[PDB]
């Protein structure tokens, strides 16, 4: 049994050849990650001469369709004049060879996931995490430009990468829509789902935002904010830190009996976790006990006056109303980075 001549496996993926050239240009290093739509290897490019990263897509038209709106959504924010364009990962080109679809991106680094590993999951420090959080919100910002409105829709630590500097940019625009264009009910990495995913509503670019808000305090602690085992126990530990959400969204959401229910004056509440509101972020990042398990006490840039601005900022990302939750134009203006 043959796919692709020889090439494919029986997965529809290229099979990985070491020391590869191909089209007298590319010499294929290594496989450097396998996913849903196909591979990623390293390559040298012999026209550029410089290492770079090639996603292969699978030889599989639902494959190469999801490909092709990446591909279009990576041209149109290259053709983009800013500066704010290069916290995004850059696509050089694409060609199709042996019926795959190559995307050749600059070659970056390990991702936050990676970084956050080689801390043993005690996470970075505040100021890593405001360098962090300063060139996120500036890629949010470049995304909400109003002609391009992209929705990244899965943004979490391994999505963005460390190009070697604290340098860092947002990958995998493979989940990505623009604004205006259809629902898609069941989007976002589970621990950075937000509310109004959770709640089968309407959302926008704000949903990003509520995934920076739990990333950056990810950075810090070391672990997941929201480590929800499935969607109730999700919506339950947003809960445990936020309060019941409000009843103008719950009124309106079509899932909202899947968490909640109205009781007979008319309130919601839950359908055993610390009561609505009890869980605080204040703690969870020790503001007053040296930081999280206490291990930046006296630290500079750790002050409780530092702590307290972050969480600020934070609680502005994770606002239960997506008309309301701090915007990336805003964020930037927050005295978390003065
Ligand atoms: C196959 C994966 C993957 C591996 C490496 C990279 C990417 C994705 C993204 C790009 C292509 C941007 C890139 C780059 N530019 N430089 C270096 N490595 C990468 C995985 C990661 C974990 N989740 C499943 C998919």
């Amino acid at each position: 049994k043959v796919y692709n001549d020889g090439y494919d496996d029986d997965n529809y993926d290229y099979i990985v050849k070491n020391g590869e050239k191909w089209m007298d240009r590319y010499e294929i290093d290594s496989l450097i990650g396998k996913g849903s739509f196909g591979q990623v290897v390293k390559a040298y490019d012999r026209v550029e001469q410089e290492w770079v990263a090639i996603k292969i897509i699978k030889n599989k038209k639902a494959f190469l369709n999801q490909a092709q709106i990446e591909v279009r959504l990576l041209e149109l924010m290259n053709k983009h004049d800013t500066e704010m364009k290069y916290y995004i990962v850059h696509l050089k080109r694409h060609f199709m060879f042996r019926n795959h679809l190559c995307l050749v991106f600059e070659m970056l680094s390990y991702n936050l996931y990676d970084l956050l590993r080689n801390t043993n999951f005690r996470g970075v420090s505040l100021n890593l995490t405001r360098k962090f959080a300063q060139q996120m919100c500036t890629a949010l910002l470049f995304l909400a430009t109003p002609e391009l409105s992209i929705i990244h829709c899965d943004l979490k630590p391994e999505n963005i990468l460390l190009c070697n500097r604290s340098a860092i940019k947002i990958v995998d625009f493979g989940s990505s829509c623009q604004l205006g264009q259809r629902i898609y009910q069941y989007i976002q990495s589970r621990f950075y789902r937000s509310p109004e995913v959770l709640l089968g509503m309407p959302y926008d670019l704000a949903i990003d935002m509520w995934s920076l808000g739990c990333i950056l305090v990810e950075m810090h602690t070391g672990e997941p904010l929201f480590s929800g085992a499935n969607e109730v126990d999700q919506m339950n530990k947003i809960v445990e830190v936020l309060g019941i959400p409000p009843a103008h969204i719950l009124d309106q959401a079509p899932k909202a009996r899947k968490f909640f229910e109205k009781l007979p004056d008319g309130t919601w509440n839950l359908k055993e976790y610390k009561p609505p509101g009890t869980r605080k972020l204040h703690n969870i990042l020790g503001v007053e006990t040296g930081g999280p398990g206490g291990r930046r006490a006296g630290e500079s840039g750790h002050t409780v006056a530092d702590y307290l601005k972050f969480k600020d900022l934070i609680l502005r990302m994770l606002d239960y109303d997506p008309k309301t939750r701090i915007q990336p134009y805003y964020a930037l203006q927050h005295s978390f980075f003065k």
